[PDB]
DNA sequence: CGACGCCCTGTCGCTGAGAAGCGTTTGCGTCG
DNA sequence: CGACGCCCTGTCGCTGAGAAGCGTTTGCGTCG
């Protein structure tokens, strides 16, 4: 299998050095191929904290968005997806814009 | 990987002994898990010819098709499709109407 | 197309990836 | 729902499956 294990991370075990990690501009994350994610939308593996999709049928990374895609594709805040018990991520909704997922 | 390799068998390689094989009534069809063949309408594993997709970007099982499913769900016979170098899969289509491709 | 100046500080391409098959599985109608 | 008779001799459920990320990657306009 190539596909990634999904853990959905519980709400109470987010930390606030999670949310610090947050990334506020695309130009400030650090590259780490070893001890970073990728983001789903602009597919860079990174080390800034991203979010986790709450879906059980989710699967691999594609519920991992980081801080700016986030925000400027879908106007949702990390953080508050971290928080959320029920968040979904927008492939999960169907709704997510990224250059694959509306290319089909 | 959980997939299949597909391998495209040119039509000058097709034998009579394959053509004789194919299934005509599925109640006399063959399992066996070592050396059967998955249908991918009616995902029976069986020892009897099946169609083999020649789309380059056709992948896995989703190309093989039992003759009675062939014949009777698309109208086309598992013969002339093995003869055909251009056959490509009802999958690939776009027009499978087994339970999963229509449940979606 | 790449510096170059703005404000809303941003993104796509390509490769290789994209289950399979055992178990509970076989059309229609009528009827007990 | 399972035998039971017809003709066009047939099919779905469930589990676990369903990429990821490096490379060629960052908005708009004008202009050289
Ligand atoms: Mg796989
Ligand atoms: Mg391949
Ligand atoms: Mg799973
Ligand atoms: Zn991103
Ligand atoms: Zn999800
Ligand atoms: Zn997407
Ligand atoms: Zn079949
Ligand atoms: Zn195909
Ligand atoms: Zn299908």
């Amino acid at each position: 299998s190539m596909t990634l294990p999904h853990i959905i991370r519980p709400v109470e075990e987010v930390t606030e050095e999670e949310i610090r990690n947050i990334c506020s501009n695309s130009r400030e994350k650090i590259y780490n191929r070893s001890l970073g994610s990728t983001c789903h939308q602009c597919r860079q593996k990174t080390t800034d904290t991203k979010t986790n999709c709450r879906n059980p049928d989710c699967w691999g990374i594609r519920g991992q968005f980081c801080g700016p895609c986030l925000r400027n594709r879908y106007g949702e805040e990390v953080k508050d997806a971290l928080l959320d018990p029920n968040w979904h991520c927008p492939p999960c909704r169907g709704i997510c814009n990224c250059s694959f997922c509306r290319q089909r």
